[PDB]
């Protein structure tokens, strides 16, 4: 099976954040289940949501009330193994706010460890 940093190499061309969430959770079942946690946020301030289990990525636009400059952040997130019974998510921002991506993983961070599966 092929390392992470080739299993990378399917982002598009972006910023990949150095942040790692950590899960205790396989891969596909973490990947079901941030499928299942973002289709239904919307009213985070998500849209354009993709789901891909095949290659383990989401992708989707965090958008905002910006009434004169577009400030949307296009990113895309992949769920990676950690070992056995483990993974972990990356993020790559296409455009847009590291800090605004950032608080998206925070948040994630946060439902993971609430719903017991954080490693």
């Amino acid at each position: 099976k092929p390392p992470n940093s080739v299993l990378l190499k399917k982002f598009s061309k972006g910023k990949i954040l150095e942040l790692e969430i950590h899960a205790k959770i396989p891969e596909k079942r973490l990947y079901e289940g941030l499928h299942k946690l973002l289709e239904g946020w919307k009213q985070y301030g998500l849209k354009n949501l993709v789901f891909n289990i095949t290659n383990m990525i989401i992708t989707g636009k965090l958008v905002n009330d910006s009434i004169l400059f577009l400030r949307s952040t296009l990113f895309e997130i992949m769920v990676l193994p950690n070992g056995d019974g483990r993974s972990l998510i990356k993020f790559n921002k296409k455009t847009g706010s590291t800090k605004t991506l950032t608080k998206l993983a925070t948040e994630i961070q946060i439902i993971l460890q609430k719903e017991g599966v954080l490693d």
